[PDB]
């Protein structure tokens, strides 16, 4: 004995039908709106449509799940294998696409050359789509239609419990453990690496030890002067006066930033006194004010004041027009690498020319974190359900409620298909 | 329903013990105190040796058990089991890390190489290997009959769970890491061009040269323009497709070949340079073309005595004459290489930088290739017996016992993987 659920034959078909409509409309929109019209697309937005294709592929099989619940399984043997294969493919792909999104996001922040084009355009197939299909061979073989309880039951029939043990471990590892670690690794490094200081760290360079400037003068950090003396020990004492701790050579990056802020305060005060630069600076925004400071740090205030027409256009909010003027200048002729990045900051009013953290880029990353967590949040209650009864085998009274919740939680977990389209909305 | 190794296995255990202990002991004593020539591969090769020395030390217990009984008790039974598990997972993951190092060194020479060897090696390889040794602690116990030491699981389900974990973590997961690193290195591993890349430097992106014109690659001029509008125009036509200001090595070499052709045609029309050029060998002709890109045919033609010396094949005389010149005084690094190319007639001046990097690649290749060849007969053996557990082979107990006999011979013979790394230091 202990080899009947009234409520689950009204809950499950409603939940499947709901996810089916929301999935087919939601995702199908993603597929049509990006798939075709969209021309400026992100690396995340490329994986999000790859993910949308995967979630659409599964939602299409949902009508079969609803019929199999309320009534018999009429669809035959091939469709039993096909419905099992699509679910397998979806399970593996959806999570490992999220692994590629978190992996790409790592290379976007921590490594701002570009081996990301390889990932999104050619690795994604070899690494995600082909293995997901190869992982469907035991679902092609074992899934069959059988007569049980004056009905046709469609599931995977294994010859032994050792096979059940083989495939359950392969699913826990490949489906959840293996990408979960990859996903955690990327975000652990991202949050470890995580504005104006960073800009001048790239442009003027950072040195955490006393060096000889190009005109014979002792400096430390981003060209911060200590004293006016050709000796070595006289400048070493001047550091402790500002820093407040004994160093004897080596200084940290955060003590340096302290000296850098003292020089930015100085650059601002000087700009505010210079009659030509003062009105334009006040009209500019924090991002663009930081670009003007980059120039002032370079050739001085008199040099930046020399760009007459460029200044008025910046106040007149003409970024596109003031851009070509600085390319003809002596500043572009000398150092063209630094010059172009400063003009791009004036052009866009963003930290994009400097790459990684910035404003729009943080929001773009927050979007990626929400999606990944919400995906795990869907599957989480069901995992405890595998886990509780996954080890079982107290009594039949409690075992009836366990297997009941595993049906509900898997059905509610399918909301992960509706996550990506809902996230794009508003 | 199934109802020589007692002498042969301890012979293999003894051979692998003596070669292992001595070899790894030497690697630890020598490379442990060698601060001079320390190489990145040698840094992981010390971990691999420590992992293999810890295992070779437990082999006298393995030999004793096989012939006569387990005298060592319950504690040592767990210790020999854990060390075998530690050596099994770590040795391969060290080779997997060595494969990542070769990728990071060849694909792009940031510095994540020092972080892997000095700090990611413990958290990535040693900590997980000890975490994976926990089931072997709780399951290994000694039973009676004779005393038998092995892992005793409650049923066959536990046996299958760990057998799949061992196949996946021990073979599948690092095997992919190793193959992937290598198919990437082989991919991005495709003369005079590389000689001038070391000298002048390659640039895929558009750059103003020191003087105002627009240039791309290795000294390939386009035209005179006040803005980006006319620079890309001459580039896009010469390539044969849309560039958008970007090109690869395929296109850049095709531009370099044109500039070499113009230089060669220019050298041939010159009355001073042509007899010298024709007399010179392939490698030395490329050394002369190098001088033409730096100074110009007119400049190279100035070096009268030096040219006639090359024309007369008086190599050493021409090498000192070019070293005692303003060209050498101004650019010592480039000149010395070009001079030594004219002196030796070999690529050595340039392919003695990438000779220790190329040697490291081969050593790694042999070390990895030998490791899997050592485990290949054992993998074949287990695969056959894996299907015996899952019920495919139509054979009796005569063949079912023959495989278990051969699985033990191949396991003992696989241990030789502890001896590959030290033997490679002696031969290579
Ligand atoms: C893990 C898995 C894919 C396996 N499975 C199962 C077992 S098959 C199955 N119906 C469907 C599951 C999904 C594929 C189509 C059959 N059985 C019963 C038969 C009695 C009446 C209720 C449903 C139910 S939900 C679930 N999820
Ligand atoms: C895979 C494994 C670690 C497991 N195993 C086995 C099975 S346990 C075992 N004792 C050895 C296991 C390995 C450590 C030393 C004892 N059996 C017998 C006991 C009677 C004499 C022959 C071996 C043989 S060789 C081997 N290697």
């Amino acid at each position: 004995p202990c080899f009947n659920a009234n409520f689950n034959k009204i809950f499950l078909p409603t939940i499947y039908s709901i996810i089916f409509l929301t999935g087919i409309v939601g995702n199908g929109l993603v597929i049509l709106v990006m798939g075709y019209q969209k021309k400026l697309r992100s690396m995340t937005d490329k994986y999000r449509l790859h993910l949308s294709v995967a979630d659409l592929l599964f939602v299409i099989t949902l009508p079969f799940w609803a019929v199999d619940a309320v009534a018999n399984w009429y669809f035959g043997n091939f469709l039993c294998k096909a419905v099992h294969v699509i679910y397998t493919v979806n399970l593996y792909s959806s999570v490992w696409i999220l692994a590629f999104i978190s992996l790409d996001r790592y290379l976007a922040i921590v490594h701002a050359q570009r081996p990301r084009k390889l990932l999104a355009e050619k690795v994604v197939y070899v690494g995600v789509w082909i293995p997901a299909l190869l992982l469907t061979i035991p679902d092609f073989i074992f899934a069959n239609v059988s007569e049980a309880d004056d009905r046709y039951i469609c599931d995977r029939f294994y010859p032994n419990d050792l096979w059940v043990v083989v495939f359950q471990f392969q699913h826990i590892m490949v489906g959840l453990i293996l990408p979960g670690i990859v996903i955690l690794s990327c975000y652990c490094i991202i949050i470890s690496k995580l504005n104006i200081f960073e800009m001048l760290r790239i442009d003027e360079g950072l040195r955490l030890k006393i060096y000889k400037d190009t005109e014979g003068y002792y400096t430390i950090g981003i060209g911060h002067l200590l004293t006016k003396s050709p000796s070595l020990n006289a400048a070493k004492s001047e550091l402790d006066k500002a820093i407040g701790r004994n160093t004897n050579g080596v200084i940290t990056k955060d003590e340096a930033e302290k000296l850098f802020n003292q020089d930015v305060d100085a650059a601002v005060r000087g700009i505010l006194r210079n009659a030509k630069l003062k009105p334009v600076y006040d009209s500019l925004d924090a991002v663009r004010r930081a670009a003007l400071i980059n120039m002032v740090f370079q050739m001085g205030e008199t040099g930046v004041a020399g760009f007459t027409n460029s200044l008025r256009m910046l106040q007149q909010k003409r970024w596109d027009e003031a851009a070509v003027n600085l390319a003809k200048s002596r500043w572009y002729n000398q150092t063209p690498n630094r010059a172009k990045r400063v003009i791009t900051t004036f052009r866009t009013g963003t930290w994009d020319a400097y790459g990684s953290k910035g404003h729009q880029k943080r929001k773009a990353l927050k979007t990626t974190v929400i999606l990944i967590l919400a995906f795990f949040a869907c599957w989480l209650p069901y995992y405890i359900g595998i886990s509780i009864d996954s080890f079982i085998l107290q009594g039949c009274e409690f075992e009836n409620t366990v297997h009941k919740w595993i049906s509900i939680t898997e059905a509610l977990a399918f909301f992960h298909c509706c996550l990506n389209p809902i996230l794009y909305a508003f």
